[PDB]
């Protein structure tokens, strides 16, 4: 019954048996009750600052080929685009004048900056007192290092599917220990580290999503990003179905529950499948929100995956707007950089 396990979820016997039940019922009662409690554990532990992290998708260039991504090397019909290092400060810069306390900068795996641009920009960007989270891919050790030497505070490398078998073969280029080792090195180095993963991939079943959750769980991740599947047409998953706004919004309402004092982010992918997708999030579990701050004329061209929101607008209209959902939502903005605040447990 709905009622045992959210029983169960509430007394913290997160089983294996526990999580699978969970994500298998369909009731609407136990999902609204599922929905209410991660809403509420959310509020008790990280409170209803919602944190901003402005993104700069700096290289739409990648050497991967992941199969569900539209940045993949494969795909000849994107113009492909790279900001120079003084745009990218200075953009920066001006997310810091508009009230961002993290600047993200995310790229493709684009091997022209790395490792001594990145490291450049990071000093640069540090200079203006805020906190700096990377998300370039998988890299050497070394280039790790060196990041974190020139200031970076956080690194966010989805882990995409916790199925081995799965993972290598929609990321044909690398594997999932690949991928893990870098989380583990990433921890080593003093990071705060982001992990998640897409809802709906091909060939994804229901205990595969139970294994991202204990995954996300045994590794106690500070970060946690998740969202659905998004069918590109110009990858070999173009013709695959979209993952489910329901079914993820289950993740990231478990996620919390799981992980109560983790920052987890209502992604866009989320408001790109379901009008209103981001706001319905931060009331499932999740506290930050990542404004796109690409400038034009690039924003349009970082196509991960169709139908992206925030292009039609002026490129400064994200951190505003944001600040108005946040207002609307009831809630309020972050005061600090948003690191994470370990509530030590039993
Ligand atoms: C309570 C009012 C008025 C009912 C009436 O006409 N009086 C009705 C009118 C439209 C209804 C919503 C929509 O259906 C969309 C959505 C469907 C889900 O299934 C359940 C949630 C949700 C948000 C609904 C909730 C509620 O039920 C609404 C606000
Ligand atoms: C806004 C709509 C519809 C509410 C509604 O329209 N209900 C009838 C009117 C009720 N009023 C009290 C306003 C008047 C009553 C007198 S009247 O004479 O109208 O009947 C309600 C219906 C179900 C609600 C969600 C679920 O909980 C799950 C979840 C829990 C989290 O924690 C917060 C997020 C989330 C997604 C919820 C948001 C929101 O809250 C929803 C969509
Ligand atoms: C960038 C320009 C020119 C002046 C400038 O370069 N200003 C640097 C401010 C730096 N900080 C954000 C760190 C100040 C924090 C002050 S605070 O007292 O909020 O802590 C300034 C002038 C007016 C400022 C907007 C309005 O105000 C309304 C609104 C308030 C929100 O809040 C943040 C968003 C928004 C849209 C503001 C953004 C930005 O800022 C504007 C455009
Ligand atoms: C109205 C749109 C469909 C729009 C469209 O594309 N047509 C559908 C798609 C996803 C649906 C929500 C999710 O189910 C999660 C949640 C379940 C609760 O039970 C009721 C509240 C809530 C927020 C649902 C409301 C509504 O039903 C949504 C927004
Ligand atoms: C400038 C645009 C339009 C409007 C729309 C929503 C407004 C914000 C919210 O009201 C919440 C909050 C209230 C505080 O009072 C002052 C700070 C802040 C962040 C507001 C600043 C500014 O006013 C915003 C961005
Ligand atoms: C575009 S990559 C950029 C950073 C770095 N290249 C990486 O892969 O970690 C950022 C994230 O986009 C997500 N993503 C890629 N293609 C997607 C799609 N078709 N649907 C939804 N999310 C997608 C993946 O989960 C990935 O971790
Ligand atoms: C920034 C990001 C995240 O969760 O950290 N969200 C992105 C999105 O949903 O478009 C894909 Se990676
Ligand atoms: S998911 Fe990251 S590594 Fe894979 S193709 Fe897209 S940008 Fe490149
Ligand atoms: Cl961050």
């Amino acid at each position: 019954t709905g009622r045992e396990i959210l029983e169960k979820l509430e007394r913290r016997e997160f089983t294996r048996e526990v999580l699978k039940e969970a994500l298998s019922i369909n009731d609407r009662g136990f999902n609204e009750a599922l929905f209410k409690l991660a809403d509420e554990i959310r509020r008790k532990y990280v409170g209803d600052e919602v944190h901003i992290r402005a993104i700069i998708e700096f290289s739409n260039v990648c050497r991967k080929n992941c199969l569900y991504c539209g940045l993949r090397r494969d795909n000849k019909n994107l113009k492909r685009y790279r900001m120079t290092p003084e745009e990218i400060v200075e953009r920066a810069r001006l997310a810091v004048q508009f009230g961002a306390k993290t600047i993200v900068l995310q790229s493709g795996e684009d091997p022209y900056x790395m490792p001594d641009v990145i490291s450049d920009i990071v000093k640069e960007i540090k200079k203006m007192g805020v906190a700096v989270t990377l998300s370039l891919g998988e890299w050497p050790r070394e280039y790790y290092e060196k990041w974190k030497e020139a200031g970076a505070d956080r690194y966010l490398l989805r882990h995409e599917t916790a199925n081995p078998v799965l993972h290598r073969k929609l990321r044909p280029d690398t594997s999932f220990e690949n991928r893990l080792n870098c989380l583990l090195t990433l921890k080593e180095l003093g990071y705060e580290t982001g992990a998640g993963s897409m809802v709906g991939l091909p060939g994804q079943t229901i205990d595969d999503l139970v294994d991202d959750l204990l995954f996300l769980k045994e590794h106690d991740f500070d970060m946690v990003g998740i969202g659905p599947f998004i069918p590109h047409p110009d990858t070999p998953l173009a013709n695959e179905k979209k993952g489910d706004f329901t079914l993820t919004l289950k993740m990231v309402a478990l996620t919390r529950i799981l992980l109560p004092d983790s920052n987890i982010p209502a992604t866009t992918a989320m408001g790109t499948i379901v009008p209103g997708g981001r706001e319905i999030t931060l009331r499932c579990g999740a506290n930050v929100i990542m404004p796109n701050w690409t400038p034009s004329p690039y924003r349009q061209l970082y196509q991960l995956y169709p139908g992206k929101i925030s292009v039609f607008e002026k490129d400064t209209a994200s951190i505003p707007s944001v600040m108005k959902m946040i207002e609307l939502l009831g809630r309020k903005p972050g005061r600090d950089w948003g690191g994470r605040k370990r509530v030590f447990e039993t």
